[PDB]
């Protein structure tokens, strides 16, 4: 393990020598702050690359993986699957917005803004949703533009586009070729970047640490942040499963919950929701006789595009961000972190602590200060292994449902 | 007929529901004006809804119809009909724009308008032509930047577009079939909002009636709307085209119009010029004796690029709308509604009352209100049926004289 | 030669013409300003007709030109010749910029332009970047948007794209394909603005001599510029190029001069880097013994994408025009001068007076004003013929330094 993972140990390395940087530089003196700008500049650099590879990486994504990738699945099985896994990711954004505007961290008029949430989500002309929203300002009101980006104008058009592709069927093939070499392009230089990262991180992290003007209490909110999110995932993972499976299914849970309690171990052990397959196929398939007709179907797609994890952790750890700078948000934005909450778990997946790359799509979707997640990378190392379990939960429970919702329709398919 | 032509029976409970809507709430209340745009919302849902479907729209069917149809016609019918075609909308949009300032319903100097026109029809940089256009303003002059889409420049650009990519021939294919696939999907999504469309309208039309502040003076300029389309459409179709025939042909036009007087019955009897090709091809190649070489080339390609009432229909109504609101308009953009009359009359067309889809081309060319479109939609079930007469005609006139201009190129062509 | 070359043969008219309308209207009156616009309008027209054309242009041909034609080279062989080949250009435009800086014709702070100038770099939302540079204000400072396009942001994305597509290979072969149709549409759409090209240089030369003030000291000043360009052609030609031969080669580079000396006469007089070919092929490998195996890779390359000549004079003619207007220019915009010099000077080859269409690049993105590039059209009928001596001199050199470079990889791939 000493030379295998080697962006790990280059960002661990970045991650201590930031750290010990700050640690010096914050007992050297009151700084000036264009040279603390000019050591922060790394990260500023690596914030505005990433922000650059949004645009084609959401369009190309999306039809990449929408038409192309649903193509003649069971007729009965992927409705079933898509509407558990668009299910529990939702309630699983509202859990974390609640518990995190409840808890309350960080120490117009509504119906006007829920309408200015619908007019952003129907875009006027296209090329002015790729960069100015909508806003409604005051005197009789008026419309005006604000800047940042419209990402729910884009994702609205873009799905719609890509469900219009897949019902044409065979002749349109000219198409998902080229957006799957787009694809494919955009994410080469998504994986270059990945690379350059360590330095960008380092220098971001003693950019917030050193004008940081406090040394308490921020560790005080963050370890009430660290309250926040374990409370939701425990109460997500511990209650709204179970209660799913056994208001449907009329089965007891914990019955269930043996054979996922010992796959949960190496789940919360490797920290990848694609590295715990080969042992949930041995848990499931053996240890509670479910069939093999609906287990390959399921569970290899519910590895990438179900992790309530990474719904709650991520939309957390916005309005935390946001409720750090004061900027309070109102129903105009909740409902935008908690949509591209769901819009942004099911993109980034199968890998260790995927939430600190699909953030930049929440924090420029709400319009928020994208230079301050490196407050969320230090605490990361600890919360990471938890959230994994969860993801693999939210995928064996519903490999339960939708077998006992089928079990039936398996029976007649056989004789 | 109960169940046959679904959307229509839903426009007609729409804008009955709307009317008996508005006949109850104008009688109603002085109402507060919030809840008065929250009831005509969905009408501004639909409108920014398809103002969304114009960007990729004519982009994608300037290219397909241009590069791709024009591929190898006959070498003068060709040229003959085009020149036929674009040169009886021009003037049929003249005269349309002709009577609407002279009868004048609804009751910077001029060059430097003019070379704003023109600096409008060629565009600076590209991405700032799809959603801002160059004016000029006082202090010595200068030019900034207003909102708004810039029609002209995009039309333009890719006409020169589609025009290039003919003369490249046969080593483009790897394009051609990538625009007609992106047509096909637009025009799948246009169909989905077109199902969408009467609780829109009818919204639309509630909104319009309960803030309309007079209920007869809106009546006597519509009814002289009215009049001035019809006078309009008969001045077109019973001078300028026989005179136009009379010129070049010198035969009598009566003798002409004697098979199209029959056949113009049951052009405004089904209101499409896609339902009279059956009809006018037994009226036209037996009646008149015209030859089966030239019609079936001037014919079906005549009832879908060439529509000259609905550039009249289209010219009129758009500075009516204009007139409605006190926005005068200048020589700057009177070349841009009769230019855009020209360049939205070809597009939607072979189907009853399409000039109520394409006018949002030109309500948002020349920078006006869009979301006054339903004084329109409750005076065009009388208006269509006798606008599609005026289509008839200009094709069957053509069809003689492009006939009478090609007989000896005929007959040198049989020997 | 008398119809040969007719485009020639119509600029010289339209010169001619527009000189001689020049003199007649300079000594008709004091001229009412508005009408001096509306003469000069056509070259405004043809000024905004060019800049349409620079974003597929750029788009086009950096894709074409970068994965699909760097397919499979000698292993050596290209990657010294990019290397001399994107050495030269850069240390001839930074000789250009130093040269027109200190003999100084026509008569914030540092660190945040140049901070400034690593976040244009890296742009922040692509289609923010096709029309809007970011720049630093003062009140602290804050960071906002000024007019004008960003060069830089498109070309660092599309080459990391160009090049991003390169490493993938036989795979985006329905992507290639597409662009190299794209840029011949591009190249044909240029083909016939520059047909109509002289008529526009005729009303922007009348628009640029009537209004100019002076008849005496303008002149003085475009003799002092082409004395700069002259002194630095010639301290390029005469000391850098032998100089790098010398150091590297340890060999006598008049030796070398001989054959290239002969050459040298039918550079001046033909004026292109493609007509000089076949001569400098016959003295290249006969009159030096050069190698077949390599002149054939490095001489019909380094006709197109090396022409040191074009970065001289392109570079100091845009700093020249920046101060005639007065506009005094920082570091922050320097570096972009120099940078599109190299990006600019490798595009628009093998032609005579190539310069005064690329040029148009340089001028929109410093920001400068575009129209009066008219002031070197008259003073480059003299400055050309020797620009393309160095364009083939520093290719010749480069033939030589490859060769002596892999002498000992040749005769190892001998036996
Ligand atoms: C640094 C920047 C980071 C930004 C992160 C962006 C990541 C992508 C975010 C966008 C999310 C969508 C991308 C596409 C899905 C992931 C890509 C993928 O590989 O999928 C694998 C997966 C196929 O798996 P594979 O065969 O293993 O590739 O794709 C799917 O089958 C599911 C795709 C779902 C698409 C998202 C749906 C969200 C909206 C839910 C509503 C659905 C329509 C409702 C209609 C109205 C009611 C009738
Ligand atoms: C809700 C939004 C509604 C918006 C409505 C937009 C509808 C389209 C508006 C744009 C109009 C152009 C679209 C393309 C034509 C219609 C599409 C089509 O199906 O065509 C069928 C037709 C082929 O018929 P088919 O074989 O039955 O499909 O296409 C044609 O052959 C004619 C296309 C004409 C294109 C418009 C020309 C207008 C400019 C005139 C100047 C011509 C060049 C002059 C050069 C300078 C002088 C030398
Ligand atoms: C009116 C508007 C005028 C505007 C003028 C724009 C003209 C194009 C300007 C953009 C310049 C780039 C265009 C592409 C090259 C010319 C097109 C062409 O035909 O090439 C022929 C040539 C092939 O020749 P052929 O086989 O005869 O076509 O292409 C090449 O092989 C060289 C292409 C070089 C591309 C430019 C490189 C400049 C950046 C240098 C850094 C390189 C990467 C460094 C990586 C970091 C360090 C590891
Ligand atoms: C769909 O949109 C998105 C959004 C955010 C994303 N974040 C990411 O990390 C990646 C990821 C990556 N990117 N960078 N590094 N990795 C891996 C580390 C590594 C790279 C090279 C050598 C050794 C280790 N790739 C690169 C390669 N992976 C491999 C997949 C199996 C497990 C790890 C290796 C996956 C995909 C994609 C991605 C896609
Ligand atoms: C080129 O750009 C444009 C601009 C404006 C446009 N306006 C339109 O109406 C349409 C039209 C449509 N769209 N929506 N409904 N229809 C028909 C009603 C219907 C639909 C489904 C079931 C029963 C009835 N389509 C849909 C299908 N048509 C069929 C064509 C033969 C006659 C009617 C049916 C034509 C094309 C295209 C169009 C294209
Ligand atoms: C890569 O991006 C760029 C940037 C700037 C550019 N400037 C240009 O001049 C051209 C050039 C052109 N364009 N217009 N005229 N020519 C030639 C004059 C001519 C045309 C027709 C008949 C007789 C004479 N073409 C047109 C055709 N050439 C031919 C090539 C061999 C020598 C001359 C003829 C070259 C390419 C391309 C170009 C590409
Ligand atoms: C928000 C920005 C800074 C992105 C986060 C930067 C760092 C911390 C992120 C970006 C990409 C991530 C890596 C992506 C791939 C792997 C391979 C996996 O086997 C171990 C984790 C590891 C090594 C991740 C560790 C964390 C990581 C390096
Ligand atoms: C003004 C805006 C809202 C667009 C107009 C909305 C409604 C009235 C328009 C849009 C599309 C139109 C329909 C398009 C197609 C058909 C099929 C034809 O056989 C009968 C008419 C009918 C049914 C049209 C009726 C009017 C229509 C429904
Ligand atoms: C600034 C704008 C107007 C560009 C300059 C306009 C004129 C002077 C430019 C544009 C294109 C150029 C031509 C491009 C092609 C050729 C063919 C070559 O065998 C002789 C030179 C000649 C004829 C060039 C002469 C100068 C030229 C005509």
């Amino acid at each position: 393990k000493l030379g295998k993972n080697l962006l790990l140990t280059l960002t661990v390395f970045g991650v201590i020598l930031g750290a010990v940087c700050g640690g010096l530089l914050r007992l050297a003196s009151p700084i000036h702050p264009d040279v603390v700008m000019l050591i922060a500049f790394p990260g500023d650099i690596l914030m505005r690359m990433l922000k650059m590879l949004i645009l084609p990486l959401i369009i190309s994504s999306l039809i990449t993986g929408l038409s192309g990738l649903d193509a003649k699945a069971s007729g009965r099985l992927g409705t079933r699957a898509m509407v558990y896994y668009m299910s529990t990711t939702i309630i699983a954004a509202v859990l974390g917005v609640i518990l995190v505007l409840a808890i309350h961290p960080g120490n117009v008029s509504s119906l006007d803004a829920f309408l200015d949430l619908i007019r952003n989500l129907f875009p006027e002309n296209l090329v002015q949703a790729c960069f100015q929203q909508i806003q409604t300002v005051t005197k009789k009101k008026g419309l005006e533009f604000k800047d940042g980006m419209n990402v729910l104008g884009l994702i609205g058009f873009f799905i719609a586009f890509g469900i219009a592709m897949g019902k044409m069927g065979d002749q349109a093939k000219l198409m998902v070729d080229f957006f799957n070499i787009l694809n494919e392009i955009v994410m080469k230089l998504v994986i270059m970047i990945m690379w350059y990262s360590p330095l960008g991180i380092a220098c971001l992290i003693c950019g917030k640490i050193i004008a940081i003007k406090d040394l308490e209490v921020v560790a005080r909110q963050l370890g009430m942040y660290m309250v926040t999110v374990i409370i939701g995932l425990i109460i997500h993972g511990g209650i709204f499963l179970p209660l799913i499976y056994f208001v449907v299914t009329r089965k007891n849970p914990f019955s269930f919950f043996a054979g996922i309690f010992q796959a949960w171990i190496t789940a919360l052990g490797t920290a990848s929701s694609a590295g715990t397959l080969p042992v949930t196929f041995r848990c499931l398939e053996e240890n509670l006789g479910i069939d093999k007709r609906v287990t390959r179907f399921v569970l290899p797609v519910g590895a990438t595009i179900n992790m309530d994890g990474t719904a709650l952790y991520e939309a957390v750890a916005a309005i935390f961000i946001a409720q750090m700078n004061g900027v309070v948000l109102d129903g105009g934005q909740i409902v935008t972190v908690s949509l591209t909450a769901t819009l942004a778990s099911v993109g980034a997946a199968s890998i260790p602590s995927a939430g600190l790359v699909t953030m930049l799509l929440i924090l420029t979707a709400v319009g928020l200060p994208t230079e301050d997640i490196s407050l969320l990378v230090a605490v990361d190392w600890l919360l990471d292994r938890m959230r994994t379990s969860v993801n693999v939960v939210g995928d064996s429970f519903g490999a339960g449902i939708v077998y006992h919702l089928s079990k039936s329709e398996l029976d007649t398919i056989d004789s």
